[PDB]
């Protein structure tokens, strides 16, 4: 609000782009985006406040040991409240006294509900029961039947009657919870009573165990009064069910409003969820309770459809489903409908409960034979019945129309709206500074970042640094907060004070170390050609690259060279090496899920081998040991997963025996698009250990002057992991247990772990070119190039060449690899001598763009100056319909081609 602080954002948005070299994540905006820009400033920080220097403050007011357990949770909330009542107003404090008052006033309403369950309880089974002239026992139990059976029944009516009636409070209420916790005890008690009088002789004492024993020692809640818990308003649970992608043309299941109706788009849907988290992740390892598993969060990541749903439907059906307290369930249930029809429901999560897979299925309408079918009509009646009509909502819907629009691209991000979008997500956790130490330094609430070349790690924060980390943090953002409201009188930042230099010297590394910068989060509609992006490559290059990557992989036309690549390649010894990889296991687990009847067979197939082990173990003579008397799980986990790859390698023509019987059905998979994406996947990170498995020498065969003869400055790196857009995609929870953790190797480390070496002639060249930046000059394509002759057998010609080189870079694109540069230019470095060769033009071509760079903005001559050379060569010999085109660079970002495959009938 404050004019001084738009001033100083201003002065210092001035500043940092006047200090700019080329590659910055700063740019000059429009004077409108301007705004946006400072809006979202703002916004940002208020959300640091609120969500990241208020869960430290809840751990810098820890001094004393408040008095803490695990039963007397309410307790000890309300004492960790008196303890802070006294401190003084901050937004943060604010925040932190909000959240702990709403978990003290939920914790109070379970353990009310909790307690006059338990006295119901007892009153039930004192009515139930004899006089005390005698011993309560099922005998007596049995006598009382047909009267209190009756009893019971007319107090359960009472209760639902009064209990309807008090829906009509408007909030949560001491008789509402009453009347609710009664009304579950009298009908859990009335169950149970029935089964012992329905038990057998054998289950009679089991029978009149399940009535003795109360559940006093509140280990878990009952089922319905954890559904009360869940309730949002007094009677009424909110469901919820997640989408794929939002199903504009029916491709994903989704669930929509339609003329008033709600409408499930299809007959059912595995992701639907009930409640809501009471806290996010980082107020949960605060508390340090156990957090949800995260095959919660995992599975979907797009904008979610909710409705409020009455109480009564969900505890009908699916109540039998979403006890968390592992009761007896397979894979399926079957409900029916009073019209007729099932309802089957899904264990899509075997150990989370509040998640569902749901199936309305019946016997078809209007059908020569009575077969039954599902249903999706049906089911949105039965929600339209038992659905409030109000209060329908998508979360986040104008949020992903107003940042991503559609399913935008497919390839890695570009910004923190794309990451947040993107399936590496979890929450946004904000760093904060820990300038103590001689140079400074990020850290959570929870531990200090620490960074090594190979590794990036957290040390967990002891008393003193959570003390400094506070202290300093919370006077910062005081003088923050004095600013946009006191101004330069009330935070005495006058313009002249090194007190202002020190505290802007500070703000920008804050605005740098979260990539609040304009590339970060300006998300334009159709990109400038100045803008650049998140690492400050040019954006416009970097959009081009990767609609260039995906166009070339989506083509069908070099799949015959990669596969007759892959069927010569699968028979090296060396390839079982590639299962070990860290990002191999990406990926291969796909394929065991595309694959699923093989991975059945195969598996089942596998737990034999356990068999013959103990076998063996006990055939040895006088065993002094179990010596492999054990399931090896990864022994049979490892010869699968050697199975699948092999079977990913070779072709379908490698089934044999009784798998031919299922060899049609793979081949109808493997020849999907996801099959061959996949299967070129995996070849091509099975391609760099055969590569380095030769061992051959460096020897290009075009040598060039600009960048040192005979040698190619390879890798060009250094390894500046980005911690930040570490922690921004999903760890392990153990990062956030309070506890020292070591960092997953996610594939995007290999995105951020490295930063260009400016003193290194290579990056003067690159920078000149001004391409884009990731990784380096790709050694990597080298060692692989340079042993092509030995991996096909016999020398390429440059046609076959060029494909699989194209094919090479578009993966290497893909995966976030590497720039197109650094790929063709260690290519034209080793193209084949032969009569059609083209390296030696394409590095004059680069050096005749490089003596312009240096004054010019090459606006992406330099790719149309490449394709005009490459595209005619492997074309030769299509016709002109079937010829391959990529898309083509502009100035508004990149368009579609106009030729070829690309617009045949797509």
């Amino acid at each position: 609000i404050s004019k001084d602080f738009t001033n100083l954002l201003n002065t210092l948005i001035d500043g940092q782009i006047g200090a700019a070299s080329r590659q910055t994540e700063w740019f000059n905006m429009s004077p409108d985006e301007r705004t946006d820009y400072i809006k979202q400033v703002d916004e940002r920080l208020q959300e640091m406040q609120q969500s990241t220097l208020s869960v430290l403050a809840a751990q810098h007011f820890q001094m004393q040991d408040n008095p803490v357990s695990v039963g007397d949770q309410l307790q000890t909330l309300q004492k960790r409240r008196q303890q802070m009542t006294d401190v003084p107003g901050t937004p943060a404090i604010n925040a932190y006294k909000q959240q702990l008052d709403r978990d003290i006033l939920l914790y109070r309403r379970q353990q009310t509900a909790m307690t006059h369950f338990d006295s119901t309880w007892r009153k039930v089974l004192v009515m139930l029961g004899p006089d005390d002239s005698k011993p309560l026992n099922a005998t007596t139990l049995r006598e009382n039947a047909v009267d209190k059976q009756a009893k019971l029944d007319t107090e359960i009516k009472r209760l639902e009657q009064q209990l309807t009636i008090q829906v009509a409070d408007s909030t949560f209420s001491q008789k509402y919870v009453t009347l609710f916790s009664e009304l579950q005890a009298y009908k859990d008690v009335n169950a149970r009573y029935n089964a012992l009088l329905k038990a057998s002789a054998t289950e009679e004492a089991a029978a009149l165990g399940a009535l003795t024993k109360v559940p006093q020692a509140s280990d878990d809640l009952p089922v319905n009064i954890s559904l009360l818990m869940m309730e949002e308003r007094p009677g009424y649970i909110r469901m919820n069910v997640a989408l794929v992608n939002a199903s504009t043309d029916g491709r994903f299941k989704d669930f929509f409003l339609e003329n008033g109706r709600l409408v499930v788009l299809t007959d059912g849907v595995l992701n639907f969820s009930f409640g809501t988290a009471a806290r996010s992740l980082a107020w949960q390892q605060q508390y340090r309770l156990k957090s949800e598993p995260p095959s919660f969060r995992s599975p979907t990541y797009t904008p979610i459809r909710s409705v409020l749903v009455k109480t009564e439907f969900v505890e009908k059906y699916f109540a039998n489903y979403l006890v968390s307290e592992s009761t007896l369930r397979g894979g399926f249930k079957a409900q029916l409908l009073g019209n007729g029809r099932k309802m089957l429901l899904t264990s899509v999560d075997r150990k989370v409960p509040n998640q569902i897979g749901i199936q309305v299925s019946g016997q078809a309408p209007n059908t020569t034979i009575t077969r039954e079918v599902p249903l999706a009509s049906a089911l949105s009646d039965l929600i339209n019945q038992n659905a409030d009509i109000a209060s329908f909502r998508t979360i986040g819907l104008e949020g992903f129309r107003q940042s991503s629009y559609h399913p935008d691209r497919d390839g890695l991000f570009v910004n923190i709206h794309e990451l947040e979008r993107s399936v590496g997500f979890a929450g946004r956790q904000y760093l904060l500074e820990m300038p103590q130490d001689n140079d400074y330094l990020s850290a959570t609430p929870f531990g200090v970042m620490s960074v090594d070349g190979d590794k990036v790690s957290s040390s967990h924060l002891s008393k003193a640094q959570t003390d400094t980390l506070y202290q300093y943090n919370a006077a910062f953002f005081e003088k923050l907060e004095q600013l946009r409201s006191g101004g330069m009188k009330a935070s005495r930042l006058f313009e002249g004070s090194i007190e202002r230099t020190a505290f802007v010297q500070q703000l920008v590394r804050l605005l740098e170390r979260n990539h609040i910068t304009p590339a970060g989060v300006l998300a334009p509609e159709y990109p400038r050609d100045n803008m650049r992006d998140i690492k400050g490559n040019n954006l416009n290059k970097v959009l081009w690259e990767q609609a260039f990557a995906a166009s070339v992989w989506r083509s069908r036309d070099n799949d015959p060279l990669l596969f007759r690549l892959a069927t010569r390649l699968v028979k090296n010894p060396a390839v079982v090496k590639v299962l070990q990889n860290g990002y191999v296991q990406s990926d291969i687990a796909q394929a065991r899920e595309l694959l699923a009847p093989l991975y059945e067979q195969w598996r089942t197939r596998a737990v034999e081998a356990e068999t013959q082990r103990v076998a063996s173990a006990n055939a040895a003579q006088h065993p002094s040991n179990p010596k492999v008397h054990v399931f090896d799980q990864a022994e049979v986990e490892r010869s699968l997963d050697d199975k699948l790859l092999i079977l990913l390698l070779t072709g379908p023509q490698s089934l044999e025996g009784t798998d031919v019987q299922l060899r049609p059905m793979v081949e109808a998979a493997l020849l999907s698009n996801e099959g061959r994406s996949l299967r070129k996947q995996i070849l091509f990170h099975a391609l760099r250990p055969v590569a380095d498995s030769f061992s051959k020498a460096a020897a290009p065969v075009n040598p060039h002057a600009e960048l040192g003869v005979g040698k190619i400055m390879i890798n060009n790196r250094l390894n500046q992991p980005d911690p930040y857009l570490i922690l921004n995609t999903s760890s392990e929870e153990q990062a956030y247990r309070d506890g020292s953790y070591l960092i997953k190797d996610d594939k995007y480390r290999s995105y951020n772990q490295f930063r260009p070496d400016f003193k290194n002639d290579a990056t003067r060249y690159m920078n000149d070119l001004d391409t884009p930046f990731v990784g380096g000059i790709s050694g990597t394509t080298q060692t692989v190039s340079n042993v092509l002759t030995e991996l096909f057998g016999g020398a390429l010609s440059v046609k076959q060449y060029w494909q699989f080189q194209m094919a090479n870079a578009a993966f290497m694109i893909r995966n976030g690899y590497h720039s197109f540069f650094e790929t063709f230019y260690v290519a034209a470095r080793y193209e084949p001598e032969g009569a059609d060769s083209i390296g030696k033009e394409m590095l004059q071509m680069f050096d005749k763009y490089r003596v312009e760079g240096s004054k010019k903005a090459l606006q992406g001559k330099l790719y149309d100056g490449v394709m005009a050379r490459v595209l005619p060569i492997i074309n030769q010999g299509l016709s002109a319909a079937d010829e391959f085109h990529p898309p083509r660079f502009t100035r508004i970002g990149p368009r579609p081609a106009l030729l070829g495959q690309a617009v045949k009938d797509l």
